[PDB]
C-alpha cells in the first residue's frame, strides 16, 4: 500500500507539473532552482506537520492557540447575539439551531481587526520579513514577491500586502504574475476563521496557509518564468506619504469596520450564489427531465467534469465523484459554497462517509481564493497601487487562478501522501 | 355595472386634468404621445385583465417568478438557518415571521439575479424591443425611450446605463421624463419583497409594465418637448463585471446596501409616525379627540382622491391612508398596513374592485423622501444638471404618484369586470 | 465628623484628574467648580428633597416614553425575536444586544435628522446650551450634550450634537464623548431596580453623570486659545438620517463584538502567564479592581470590606456594570451575611453606576467613524482617557452619596 501511494502521490505531483510546463509561455526560461525550490520546500512543510511527530505535536499545540483566539472571539458575540448562539437552539431548532450568518461571519470580522493589531505591533512585518526572505535565498526570486508570497499567506486577495506597494508599479511580467497568484493560492486569515466555525479541519487549515507561500510561486514561475531583470533596492526610490492609523486603539477598530464590510459581502454573495445554483437546478432537472434523468444538479455535472482530475490528487475514483463537485464549485463559484456542502459529509451522522485520506485531500484543496470571482477582487485592488499596469492584471486574471488552483492541488496531493502514510 | 364603467372615465379625465392644470406649457403638448401613452398604458391594462389569454399567461408568470422567489428562499435558509424555519411559529407564534429575515434578503437576491441578467445581454434585449415599440407609438428620442423601459424592472435610481452616455445632454423635458419614469415604476428588485409581505403578485407586475406608458403620460403631459432632441452619445464612456460569478457578487452587495437603506427606512418611519401619533393622539386629548392618528388625517384627506380613482366613499377612508402614506410617506409603510386587511380573520373586508385599485395605486417608489433619491443618484454623472434635477423634483414626484394612480383607475375598471384576487 | 472622610475623598479624586492632565495652567477656575456645585446639588434635590426625586424621575420617563416609540419600529422589524418568549426560550440569554440596542440608533439618528431641519434641536442648544454658556465657559453646546446624555445612552448620546463635532474643538470632543460614556439610558436603570438597586439611589446618579461628565472633562483641557449636501424634505430628512443611522450602528457593533473579544483575550493572556505561576486565575477585572481598592477606601467602606468592593469597581471598567451589579444584588439579598451598611451600600450603588468601560470605546470609535470621519483618530487617542475621566466622575457621585447617607 505505501509503495503504491508513493506512487500514485508522486504521479499526481507529476501531472500537476506537467500541466503548467504545458502552458508555460517559456519552458527554456524555467529556473530550476527556483521551482525545484518551491515544489521541495513545499513537499518539506508535507513532511513536517503531518508527518514527523515533533511538527505534529506543534501543529496541533498552534491549533490549541489559535481555538483559544476563536473562543475568546465568541466571547464578544455572545455579548452581542446573546440567546441565538446558545444551545438552547439545538434544542429547539435542533439542526437548524446553527445560524450561519451569526457562526460564521461575525468571526470574519474579528480576525480582521485581530490582525490589525498584529500589523500595528509590527507582529507580520516580523513573520514576512523571515519567510519572505527566505524564499529568495532559497529560490532567487525578487524581494518584492518573495515578501509578497509571506504576506500572502496571513491576508488573501482581500487586502492589499503593502509590503510590494513601491514594487508593483514597475514589476516584470513574472514578478506581478507572483503575486497575484500568491494571493489566489491562500486565504485570508478572516475567512480562515470563517471555515473553522462550519467545521473544516483547522489543523488542516494551518498547513495549507504556509504551503500556499511556495506553492503559489512553484506554478507562478512554471507558467511564467522570470526573464528581465528583477528591480533593485536601491533605485526604486518612490515611496509616496503613506497614511497610516495612531494608536492600537484605532487599528483595533480600524480592521474591525473593514472586515464588517467584509462580512456583509460575504453573507451576501453567499445567499445568491446558494439560491442561484438552485435555481440553476432548477433549470438542469426541467431540461434533464426531458431526456434521462431530469434529477441533474449543477453539483452532479460539475462531478464527472473534474472527477479526472480528483482522482490524479489521489481521491480514489469511487470517491472522486463527490469530491470532484467539491473542487469544481470552489473554482468555478467559490470555497464557500463548496465548503459548505464539505462539511455535510464530515458530520457523523452523513449517510455517506469518505475516508480520512480522502478527507484530508479535499480539505487542502479547497482551502485557496482560486475562484472566477476573485479575478475582479484582484484587477480591482491591485489598479489602485498600479493604475498604469491595470492591463497586465487583468490579462493574467484567469492565469492567475489556474496558478491558485494547482497550487491547491498540489499541496492536497501532499495531504494524501503524508497523511496516507501516517 | 354602467355606472361603475362611466365612473372610470371621470378619474381618467380628471388625473390628466391635473397634469394639464400643473403643467409647464399647455401649449402644443403632442397629442399623438398623451394619447398614444394612454392608449398603450389601458391597452396593456386590458390585455392582461380583461383577455382570458391574458390572466392566463400572467398567472402561469406569477408562478414563474415566485419559484425564483422560492429559489431565493434557499440562500435565505442556508444563511439564517432555523430563524426562518416553521419552529418559529411553533415558538414565536405570530412573530414567527421576521420581516428582516424574510423579506428583506430577497432584495439581495433578485438585485443580483438582474445583475447576471443584465451581464448576460437579456436586460438590453428586452429594453431595445419595448425601447423601440415606444418610439415608433409616441416617436420620443431614442434615450428616453431606453431610459422609460429601464426603469421598469430596474430601481435604487439605476437608470443609466441606456442615458449615461445621454444625460450629459438633453431637453428639460427628457431629464423629466427620466424621473417620472423612475418615480412611476417601483424597483424591480424590491418588488420582490413586497410579494413575502403578502402583496398580491399579480397586481404588481400588470402595474409595473403600465408604468413606462403612465410615467411618459404625465411625463409630456407636464412639461412636453419644445427643443429638438440631439441622440448622440458622448465619448465620456469608460466596467465593473468581469465574469458572470463577479457579476452575481457584485450585485448581491449592491443590494444588501439596499436592504439595509430601506430596512432603516421603514424602523425610521413607522417608529416617527407612531410618535407623531404619541403627540397628536395627546393634542387631541384637549379637542375631545385622543384617537386622532396620522394614519386616519391622511384617510379622510385622500378620501376624495381615491374616490376619484374608483373607491367606494364607504371604504375610501381606508384607501386614502394607503395611498396618502405612499406618497407623503413612502410605499413600504402603506404597503405594510395594507396586507392587514388581506387577513382573511379581518374584522372588516374591502371589495375585489378596491383590492386592485390600492395595489396599483401604492405600487410606486414616488414618495417625498425619493426626490433626493433621485437627485444624488442621477447627479454623479452630470453634475451639471444637479440644479435641474432637484428643480423638478416634486413635479416628478407629482407624475409619478398620477401614473401610479392612472394604473389604478385602468385597474379598478377591467377589476370591476371579474378579476377577483384572493 | 463624617465629612472629613469625604471632604478627603473629594480632594482624592479631583487630585487624580490634576496629575492626569494636559495643561493646568489652561484650567479654568470657574467651571470646574461650578460643575461639583450642579452635582453636589442635584444629588441633594433626588436624595433629600423628595419632591425633585418625583419631577426629574418623571423627566427621564416621559423623555424615554419618546424614545419608546422606537420600539414600535423594533417589533416590526424582528417581530418575535425581541418578543417575550425570548425569555422563556432563552431566558436571561434571550435578551439581545444587537436587535434590542443597535437598531435604537437608527431611530435617534432618523429623529435628530428631522429636529434639526425644523429647528427643535438647534433651538435646545441655543436655550439649554445657551444658559450654561453663560453660567460656565463652554462650547455654547457641549453643555447642551451632556444635558441631554442623562435620559438617552452612550450609544444615543454623541448623535444629538454630531453636525457640530465636524468642526468641534480638542475640548468639547472629550466632553461629550467622556459625558457621553458615562451615560445609562433609562431602561437598563429600569432593569437594575428590578435587579435590588435602589430606585432612589439610581435616580441621582443619572443626573450626575452631566455635571460629573463635564467636572473631568475641562480637567484636561478647556477650549485651548479661545476658539469654538443638506436635507431636500423631512421625509428625505429622516431617510437620510435613518440609512447614515444604520452603517453607525454596523461600524458600532462591529467594533464592539471586536474589542469585547480583544478584552476577551487579552485575559487568556494575563492568564497563561499566570497559569505558569500560581497566581494567574488573574483575570483582568481584578488586577485593575485590586488598584481600585486603596481608591475604594478612599470614599468609602473604610477596611474588611473595601478589597471586595474595589474588584466591584474593576469589573465595570474592563467588562461592565451588567456584571458589576449581577454579584452586588447578592450582597443585597437578606442571606448575604457579609452585611453592607445603608451607606457601603450608597457608595458601590453610584460607583458602580455609569456604563463607562473599555469595550464601550469601541462605540466612540464607531460612531464617530461615520459621524466625523476625520475625527475617528483624535477619539482613539484620547480613548482610554474617556474611560478614565468618566469612571473618576462616577466615583465623585460615591463621596456625595455617603456623605449625604450620613
Ligand atoms: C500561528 C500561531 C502560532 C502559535 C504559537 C506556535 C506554537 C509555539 C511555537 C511553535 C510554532 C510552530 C507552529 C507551526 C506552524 C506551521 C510552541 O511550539 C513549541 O515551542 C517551543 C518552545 O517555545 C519551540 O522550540 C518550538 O516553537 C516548539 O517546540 C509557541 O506557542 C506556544 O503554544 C502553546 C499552545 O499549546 C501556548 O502554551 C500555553 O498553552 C499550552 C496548552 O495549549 C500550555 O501547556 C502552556 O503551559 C501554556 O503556556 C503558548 O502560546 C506557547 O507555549
Amino acid at each position: 500500500v505505501p509503495r503504491m501511494v508513493v506512487l500514485h502521490s508522486l504521479l499526481g505531483m507529476a501531472v500537476l507539473i506537467a500541466i503548467a510546463v504545458l502552458l508555460s509561455t517559456d519552458r527554456k526560461a524555467i529556473n530550476i532552482r527556483t521551482v525545484a525550490g518551491a515544489f521541495l520546500i513545499q513537499v518539506a512543510l508535507g513532511a513536517l506537520v503531518l508527518y514527523v511527530p515533533q511538527g505534529r505535536d506543534m501543529l496541533g499545540e498552534a491549533s490549541k492557540t489559535i481555538s483559544n483566539v476563536i473562543a475568546y472571539g465568541n466571547n464578544g458575540v455572545d455579548f452581542l447575539f446573546g440567546g441565538l448562539v446558545s444551545e438552547k437552539m439545538f434544542e429547539v431548532f435542533g439542526g437548524g439551531g446553527f445560524v450561519f450568518a451569526l457562526r460564521v461571519l461575525p468571526m470574519i470580522v474579528f480576525f480582521s481587526s485581530l490582525m490589525a493589531v498584529l500589523y500595528y505591533i509590527g507582529v507580520m512585518q516580523l513573520l514576512i520579513k523571515v519567510i519572505g526572505g527566505f524564499l529568495q535565498k532559497m529560490l532567487g526570486t525578487s524581494k518584492a514577491e518573495s515578501m509578497s508570497a509571506a504576506a500572502s499567506i496571513f491576508v488573501g486577495q482581500t487586502e492589499a500586502p503593502l509590503v510590494v506597494r513601491p514594487y508593483i508599479r514597475r514589476m516584470t511580467e513574472s514578478e506581478l504574475f507572483a503575486v497575484m497568484s500568491g494571493g489566489l493560492a491562500s486565504v485570508a486569515g478572516s475567512v480562515l476563521a470563517g471555515y473553522v466555525q462550519m467545521g473544516v479541519p483547522l489543523p488542516y487549515l494551518i498547513a495549507a496557509s504556509f504551503m500556499a507561500a511556495p506553492g503559489g510561486l512553484l506554478f507562478a514561475k512554471l507558467l511564467v518564468p522570470e526573464t528581465e531583470r528583477t528591480q533593485n533596492d536601491a533605485e526604486v526610490l518612490a515611496e509616496n506619504e503613506d497614511e497610516k492609523p495612531t494608536n492600537v486603539i484605532d487599528a483595533a477598530a480600524s480592521g474591525a469596520v473593514t472586515g464588517a464590510q467584509i462580512a456583509i459581502a460575504v453573507g451576501a454573495s453567499l445567499l445568491a450564489f446558494v439560491a442561484l445554483i438552485a435555481m440553476i437546478n432548477g433549470i438542469i432537472g426541467g431540461v434533464g427531465g426531458w431526456f434521462g434523468h431530469g434529477d441533474l444538479t449543477l453539483q452532479a455535472i460539475l462531478g464527472w467534469l473534474f472527477s479526472p482530475l480528483a482522482w490524479v490528487i489521489g481521491v480514489p475514483w469511487s470517491e472522486a465523484g463527490i469530491a470532484g463537485s467539491l473542487i469544481g464549485q470552489k473554482v468555478v463559484i467559490n470555497e464557500f459554497v463548496a465548503y459548505s456542502e464539505f462539511v455535510k459529509y464530515l458530520k457523523p451522522e452523513a449517510a455517506v462517509q469518505l475516508s480520512d485520506t480522502t478527507k484530508a485531500i479535499i480539505s487542502f484543496a479547497l482551502c485557496g481564493a482560486a475562484n472566477l470571482g476573485s479575478i475582479a477582487v484582484l484587477v480591482g485592488g491591485l489598479s489602485i497601487m498600479a493604475p498604469k499596469r491595470r492591463k497586465d492584471v487583468a490579462r493574467l486574471g484567469i492565469k492567475a487562478v489556474v496558478a491558485g488552483s494547482l497550487s491547491n492541488l498540489m499541496s492536497a496531493v501532499i495531504a494524501g501522501l503524508f497523511t496516507g502514510l501516517s
